[PDB]
RNA sequence: GGCAACGGUUCGAUCCCGUUGC
């Protein structure tokens, strides 16, 4: 009975991402998992874990948007844009309110950025950061990101601090080092939290040590830990709950099933679509309406 | 299932996803 749904944990500083997967994955068990979208070691925040069936459809978060808190320390540059790095440059922060201003807005809307050489971007196999940590440099693309909102927290001495909305991708650690420039003295990010990712409640996240409680009082109240951790998730078709649902009665299900494109009523004229059995309404995975109007099975779970 | 190339995701994902080849 392997376990599927989405955990929406809180990654703990100084963790590397995959260590934090890891981490839950052995925790629950399950013998497939993985992330949506990485989050620094320095930083925390959300990162939803997709577990077994579940990882099929983390396309989906992998490219929705996500929300984070931020605060950079003016006056000094890293070589990674980050408090985990060594810095380059330092000079005085001498910008006016208004010149701060101006810039917070440069970054607003729709907008091309190029990443930091310390990412996980990848260069003709390799990482970038794997270029970066051995000293060379390669030729890097603008990339198109979207600023839905950037907020103005405040601005107390060295700090800087901002909450911004943005589409999947955004470096925010580059425009805290863009803006680092604009301004006139540099800047590196010393805080980072990520709020939520898409429409998820953060109500729902959970700490690492969290779980590890709920692991142990389950032990000592001689339960299974599955009775305790299962409530956490999230349903494992939610990734794509961005999407028009379509029912089939058990009679049209049993071809779609075997790959055979189907019609259906309430069926969209277009675009992805979940798929769902007769009674229940039970998820049975993703399709799409065709160029005959049917609906076509794309992915579906086992 | 798997293996390989390439790309994705905010950096120590071989591990998750996608394209392509086998």
């Amino acid at each position: 009975m392997d376990i599927n749904g989405v955990l929406l944990l809180d990654k703990p500083q100084g963790m590397s991402s995959n260590d934090a997967l890891q981490k839950v994955k052995r925790i629950y068990n399950a013998n497939r998992a993985g992330h949506t979208g990485a989050l620094n070691p320095l930083a925390t925040g959300m990162l939803p874990i997709c577990l077994g069936e579940a990882t099929k459809f983390s396309q989906y978060l992998l490219d929705s948007d996500k929300r984070y808190r931020v605060i950079a320390r003016l006056g000094q540059r890293t070589d990674t844009s980050d408090a985990d790095g060594q810095i380059v440059e330092e000079r005085p922060v001498t910008f006016s309110a208004e010149q701060l201003a101006a810039a917070l807005d440069t970054f607003r809307g729709d907008i091309e950025q190029i990443p930091s050489m310390y990412s996980a971007l990848k260069y003709q196999g390799k990482k970038l950061y794997e270029y970066a940590r051995q000293g060379i440099e390669v030729p890097r693309e603008a990339r198109p990101i979207t600023v839905y909102e950037l907020l103005f927290i405040r601005h107390e001495g060295n700090e800087l601090e901002l909450e911004i909305h943005c589409s999947k991708g955004t470096y925010i650690r580059t425009i805290i080092d863009d803006l680092g420039e604009k301004l006139g003295c540099g800047a590196h990010v010393i805080y980072l939290r990520r709020l939520a990712v898409s429409k998820y409640p953060v109500e729902r996240m959970v700490t690492l040590e969290h779980l590890r409680e709920l692991v142990e009082q389950a032990e000592q109240q001689d339960i299974p830990a599955a009775e305790l951790l299962d409530p956490l998730l999230m349903p494992m078709d939610s990734p794509a709950s961005d999407y028009p649902v379509v029912n089939l009665p058990l009679t049209s299900s049993v071809y779609f099933k075997n790959g055979n494109p189907v019609r259906t009523s309430g069926a969209p004229l277009e675009g992805l679509v979940r798929v769902t059995e007769g009674e229940n309404g039970k998820f049975i995975g993703m399709g799409e309406i065709d160029d005959e109007g049917r609906v076509a099975p794309r992915r579906l779970v086992v």
